[PDB]
């Protein structure tokens, strides 16, 4: 017997177009998602040429209109040159993403006041997400409130982070956050099998007791999110390795094992992977939507899954018990057992739709 | 310049069909819900019969489907005979309600080892609701703790229980809770204007003190909901005053007046009145529907409001700013500048949909 799930969402991928399409494009890398049970997928915009104005924006959303099998809506970056100039724009994007520590980007902003600037341009009824480790957390939640504005913070990995978002939660301070699959199921225990170049990620692999903190504070974690971070095995095994995770296909999956061993329920997952992203970033309905798992079946992750053009995974040999088999977008079968059946440019910029 | 809503949710309603039908029935209490901008509502099992097994189900359901104007989803109510009873139904409901303290109901449980029981036996993935007053809050959180399960509380109204639910909170226990108009609009400087009988509600209308922690503890506050709970001056009016106020046709308005004073965002009423109810009862999206409003229109709250049958309101003379011009359900005008446009009988019951 299958169990019906509604549309999941994926607030935080990367589909590498413009720029990086031996890494992905969008036809790759919104099958890897159908083929994971996720119908509207969050692009980041750390591309080649990045997403940090309106004529990039502009090209963007054309590619991913073209290529895209499922739906999605493209962030906007944060550049030390844009605040202020985007909101003719702003509503068009996911919502403006940060990035606060050095990671794969090249939009890192180097002062506090650069963040007070677009906490103060951006407008402020619309989503701004970061990329903010450690005391990072701390500062950006320090700006959203001299700002008397919310913030959402992207893949928590630390019992430092979660705690300190579970304290400002509690004196009831508008954040909400996220937890990526590999700082749930992975750790320093990994990084022996993994070496040093596929191991790297940032935030990167935390402690066992980061994991357990993580686990411990769920009620914490608003969403679930992939951080799909491909980049092809050349890269992760080379001398200067990006960091970064590819996650569509496997998100679920884990997940899924985790609900069959007692440690979440089905509606923790559905709040994370449906509910929350809709309701933090204002995402529409998708109507004729739904995905069909099988929660019995028993598997080993392999050492790639068939879509992503990443070509590995971090996750090679785990044992899960789920899997995706059939899902319906907007009326179409777009993905059963393997193959996916709807073709690049199906898929639509949500943030069109009424 | 209007703004355009989704369609909002009323988790809390009483529409007093069956056998009640003087106070209100699904037709008028429905017309009611599309003037106040709400086009799914939850209804309470407290008619006569009683929604506490299948037969008195089935026959709600009729007459909902018969009546509704908006669309819906009723509520089964917990008695002292039916848990253990309810299992093959429960998916058809909104949710089980608990009455634990006296109010307009003949189902009070007079022991909580039959709240226990109700735990145990409702099905753990379906949701929970209760009328649970003051040191019954933490009673009810002991049981749900006991059975591993969450709870959400109906009509919170005071200091003492927004605090308790705060700390359940920070120890992430899954609670979540609603507040209804009255007890953010409303308090004990309002008693000798409404007078006694007019002034009978559950729970009560609390004093300064506990509006204000109300509106302190606005991130602690799940939903809003109405408790719309209907009946004619002359009940009101009388020797032996039930409980309860309308307020389907006050609660948007009521609330626009404080977005507009600055006291919560639109995003702040759009997640208790659409996206948080979707959420904890599962409910599905209504396609084409949305609520178009005037947020500068300054009235007065007149001595009663066109719809309801209970003909007379505890806001009159009330200043608000905000307004209902047209709502749209399912690709139907349902609702223009003071007029109901769809029959009794346009409006579904959600559950049934897929
Ligand atoms: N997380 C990573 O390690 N890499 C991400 C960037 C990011 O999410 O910081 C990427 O784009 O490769
Ligand atoms: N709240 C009230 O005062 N009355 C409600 C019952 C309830 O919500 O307890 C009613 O049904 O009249
Ligand atoms: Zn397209
Ligand atoms: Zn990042
Ligand atoms: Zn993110
Ligand atoms: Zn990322
Ligand atoms: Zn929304
Ligand atoms: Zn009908
Ligand atoms: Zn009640
Ligand atoms: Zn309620
Ligand atoms: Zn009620
Ligand atoms: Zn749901």
């Amino acid at each position: 017997k299958l169990v019906r799930l509604p549309g999941l969402i994926d607030v935080h991928v990367h589909l590498r177009e413009p720029g990086g399409t031996h890494k992905e494009d969008f036809a790759s890398g919104t099958a890897a998602a159908l083929a994971g049970g996720i119908t509207m997928v969050c692009a980041m915009p750390n591309t080649r040429p990045p997403i940090i104005d309106a004529p990039a924006l502009a090209l963007a959303q054309k590619l991913a209109e073209a290529g895209a099998r499922c739906d999605f809506a493209l962030f906007l970056g944060a550049s030390s040159e844009n605040a202020g100039t985007l909101g003719t724009v702003a509503g068009s994007a996911a919502g403006l993403k940060l990035y606060l520590n050095e990671t794969f980007s090249e939009l890192r902003l180097d002062s506090v006041v650069q963040w007070m600037e677009h906490f103060e341009t951006w407008p402020s009824h619309l989503p701004i997400v970061a990329h903010a480790e450690q005391q990072t957390v701390a500062a950006v939640l320090m700006v959203a409130q001299l700002t008397q504005r919310s913030v959402h913070i992207c893949h928590v990995a630390r019992k430092e982070e979660i705690l300190l978002i579970k304290a400002a939660k509690a004196r009831g301070l508008p954040v909400t956050c996220e937890v990526a699959p590999h700082h749930l199921f992975l750790s320093h225990d990994d990084l022996e099998r993994l070496g040093p170049g596929k191991g790297e990620v940032r935030p990167e692999l935390g402690s066992r007791q980061d994991v357990e903190a993580l686990w411990e504070n769920m009620a914490v974690i608003d969403c679930f999110a992939s951080d799909h971070a491909p980049h092809t095995l050349e890269e992760k095994c080379g001398s200067r390795p990006p960091p970064g995770f590819p996650g569509l296909e496997t998100m679920l999956p884990l997940l899924l094992t985790a609900v069959s061993e007692g440690r979440l329920s089905l509606d923790d997952l559905l709040q994370r992977l449906h509910h929350n992203p809709r309701r933090i970033f204002h995402l529409p309905p998708q109507e004729d939507t739904y995905v069909e798992v099988d929660l019995e079946h028993e598997w080993t992750i392999p050492s790639h899954m068939p879509f992503s053009k990443a070509h590995w995974t971090p996750f090679e040999g785990q044992k899960v018990k789920g899997t995706v088999r059939r899902v319906v977008l907007r009326g179409e079968v777009a993905y059963i057992d393997g193959q996916v059946l709807v073709p690049p440019g199906y898929g639509q910029d949500v943030q069109k739709w009424p």
